[PDB]
């Protein structure tokens, strides 16, 4: 499958594509404003993610430091990125279909849209303000707004029991960003589309 991943905000992020415990393709690079990246996704790849970085520092050897989706210091993602990060993710040709997702599971840094470029179902979307509308407890100094599982550490944010309901934290994203996912049992919010289907990821896709 192909993924066309364009930035267009206004400033430079850092994309990245894993599916933890490999890169995607390069696995990440840099974008400036109105850059586009095109990545090949083997088909049947499973559980794969691509998110942006922000306020990134990388020297000649591609090792450095992100405020938000840092990979283990590294410029090509190999495994996911530290909260805060939008996600949107995706599993591909299972059982003939494809199913993909945003996430505010892992927080929340830059807007996003994840649509397919080919015809059969339609994409989805949180363009919301939510760092600027977030919570103070769930703020994060170096940009963006963490979920409350990565603060709090509690089984009910974590949902660890596989027993949790929705908080006054997982229902602040959903009111901002209803069609992604704001806590582990939310109702889910995947889309179904054709198997080998292609996909565009837009950063600031309203700004």
């Amino acid at each position: 499958a192909t993924f066309e991943i364009v930035n267009r905000c206004s400033y430079t992020v850092w994309a990245a594509a894993s599916k933890g415990d490999a890169a995607l393709d390069a696995g990440g690079r840099q974008l400036n404003s109105g850059e586009s990246w095109t990545i090949n996704v083997e088909p049947g790849t499973n559980g794969g993610k691509i998110w942006a970085r922000t306020d990134c520092y990388f020297d000649d050897s591609g090792s450095g430091i992100c405020k938000t989706g840092d990979c283990g210091g590294l410029l090509r993602c190999k495994r996911f990125g530290r909260p805060p990060t939008t996600l949107a993710e995706f599993s591909l040709n299972q059982y003939g279909k494809d199913y993909i997702d945003i996430s505010n599971i892992k927080g929340f840094n830059v807007p996003m849209d994840f649509s397919p470029t080919t015809r059969g179902c339609r994409g989805v979307r949180c363009a919301a303000d939510i760092v600027g509308q977030c919570p103070a407890k769930l703020k994060a100094p170096g940009g963006g707004c963490n979920d409350a599982c990565t603060v709090f550490q509690t089984s009910e944010y974590c949902c660890t029991t596989g027993k949790c309901g929705p908080t006054e934290y997982s229902r602040f994203f959903k009111r901002l960003c209803p069609d992604a996912f704001s806590y582990v049992l939310d109702k889910p919010t995947t889309v179904t589309c054709p198997g080998s289907s292609n996909y565009r990821v837009t950063f600031c896709p309203t700004a």
